[PDB]
């Protein structure tokens, strides 16, 4: 597994906590992306890794008069367009609620006002996996409606093992 081996090489090479904090950041992002990929495959929805909100608008409403709107330059993880409603998607891997609430509120603040101006009915959806228990939590009523079951097969062990190496290397 190349992703694992690349992290391992950085972890064995790293000598200082400050450089190691960048590795930890990257491991957490890779874990986020891994979950997003598995979720999307299980639901048979398209996996994207951060799309500009301008791109989303043009995909769903190519005929929009884009110049007339002030579109915040935000990049959500993904989206689903049903033909009537746009579900803005992000995923989290965390044992707690807190990072989900932060992102949900950020997406609500930056995305929903302009989508309302444009006239596209839009909802923020965040799907969270608990990395220890593999249980899934969803915020987003329409997302729950469309996918009442999520048949993901999750295994976060390789991410924990890598983070545990970093913790052990810098335990002092």
């Amino acid at each position: 597994d190349p992703m694992y081996e690349q992290f391992l090489q950085r972890i064995q090479a790293v000598r200082t906590a400050t450089v190691a904090k960048d590795i930890s950041a990257d491991i957490l992002e890779a874990r986020h992306d891994y979950f997003g990929r598995e979720l999307c495959r299980a639901l048979d929805i398209e996996y994207r890794n951060n799309v500009l909100l301008d791109e989303i608008i043009l995909d769903v409403y190519p005929g929009v008069n884009l110049m007339e709107y002030n579109v915040p330059h935000v990049t959500p993880a993904n989206y689903i367009w049903t033909g009537d409603m746009l579900l803005i998607l992000d995923y989290k891997v965390s044992v707690g609620h807190d990072s989900t609430e932060v992102t949900y509120k950020k997406y609500t603040t930056l995305i929903l006002p302009v989508m309302q101006e444009i006239g596209i009915n839009t909802e923020i959806c965040i799907i969270r996996a608990n990395p220890v228990t593999n249980q899934i939590s969803i915020v987003g009523e329409q997302f729950k409606r469309l996918f009442p079951t999520i048949p993901v097969e999750l295994n976060f062990a390789r991410f924990f093992e890598l983070r545990k190496m970093l913790l052990d290397k810098f335990a002092d």
